């Protein structure tokens, strides 16, 4: 089974103990760690960050530790224009270009392959994904043949019904990919005028509106497009998400002023980190959606989504039963990466949770 969990960059400039580098890692952790973003700039794969050749070499270096680790270098990221991709996609120049660019790079600084993080494509480049990702994978194939081991393409996919229909053509794109991360934490935004939670594993008859709206729908959905399980991997996250409330209604439907108050490590509103959630939790009051099997807390006028190492473990048995390739993480530094903030003395509970379930009969 795959654990395949991903690091951000800029993870690198929260104060104090929420500066995480590649360096915190542990190296029998994760099977695939995947490095998020790099950017690309006269269509060729290019650094972010000013340092990120340091840190792709701090976290290569962890291959030392476990000579089985795979590592990845993620392109693009919500960061960057899906205007951006899909100019150098929807052309056979740009595209080829940047395709070209791929492998040099990628060996260059010690990555086992490519994630294409587009996010996300509209209906008019839906066709140029799947060109894109076939004629990337050919590349990697042309390349192997310099006998060097050959690259892994991987995809994060989006869960949400309305974004794969008009954007992926998932049947093809299965062929060519290595395996596919599906994003099963966005079920829910503070757009909608309410509270709810955004990863949740089953609809749960609270009230479907959306039945489309759960990990559960996304994956049978993705199977049914022809995505084979050994290529699926579900996306569970690690952070929790915010909303101030406009009342002192805090069940379903309650009614949501807008996202909750900065994390005072992560700084953005609408998003905590796991370990900015285990102190939340001092003298907050808990629930948990049964339906669902989703963890909720509320505090003041906070309100927040999240999961919890049962919630997480829970998951991770969903996909063994259904015989999925693996789990995904989003992220790992945004779990209790140095092992202080939860109670116990573990450092990434929610993804050692994960792990061991992954290990279970
Ligand atoms: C990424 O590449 C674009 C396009 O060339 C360039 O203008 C931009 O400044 C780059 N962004 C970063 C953060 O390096
Ligand atoms: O939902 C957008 C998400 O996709 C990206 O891959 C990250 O997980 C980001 O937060």
């Amino acid at each position: 089974y795959k654990l395949i969990c991903y690091y951000t960059s800029w993870s690198q400039y929260r104060e104090g103990d929420g500066s995480c580098f590649p360096d915190a890692i542990d190296p029998f952790l994760c099977t695939h760690v995947i490095y998020s973003f790099a950017n690309i700039s006269n269509n060729e794969i290019d650094t972010w960050e000013w340092n990120d050749v340091t840190l792709y070499d701090t976290l290569n270096t962890l291959k030392n530790r476990n000579p089985n680790l795979k590592t990845l270098l993620s392109v693009g990221g919500w960061n960057y224009g899906s205007q951006r991709f899909s100019k150098i996609a929807s052309k056979t120049q740009s595209r080829r270009t940047f395709i070209k660019s791929v492998p040099p790079f990628l060996r260059t600084h010690g990555f086992d392959g490519l994630d294409l993080a587009w996010l996300w494509p509209g209906w008019r480049d839906k066709r140029h994904l799947t060109t894109l990702v076939k004629e990337m994978k050919a590349e990697f194939v042309r390349e192997a043949q310099a006998g060097t081991e050959q690259l892994l393409l991987s995809a994060a996919v989006t869960a949400g019904k309305i974004a794969i229909d008009r954007g992926y053509d998932i049947a093809q794109i299965s062929r060519h990919l290595d395996f596919i991360s599906l994003l099963t934490y966005d079920f829910h935004g503070a757009w909608r005028q309410t509270v709810g939670h955004h990863s949740p594993l089953f609809r749960g008859n609270e009230d479907a509106s959306s039945r489309f709206s759960n990990a559960d729908y996304a994956v049978s959905y993705m199977l049914r497009l022809g995505a084979p399980a050994n290529k699926l991997v579900m996306g569970i996250p690690t952070f929790g998400r915010s909303y101030t409330l406009a009342s002192s209604k805090t069940d379903v439907g309650a009614p949501i002023s807008g996202p909750g108050i900065p994390g005072r490590f992560t700084k953005w509103k609408g998003i905590l980190a796991y370990y900015e959630i285990c102190d939340f939790l001092h003298g907050a009051t808990t629930h948990r959606f049964r339906d669902q099997q989703v963890p909720y807390a509320t505090k003041g006028n906070q309100w927040v989504a999240y999961d919890d190492q049962e919630s997480v473990k829970n998951k991770a048995r969903y996909l063994k039963n259904r015989q999925l390739a693996g789990a995904m993480v989003w992220a790992l530094d945004l779990d209790d990466f140095r092992g202080t903030f939860c109670g116990q003395n573990l450092t990434f509970p929610l993804t050692s949770a994960i792990k061991d379930v992954l290990a279970r009969v």
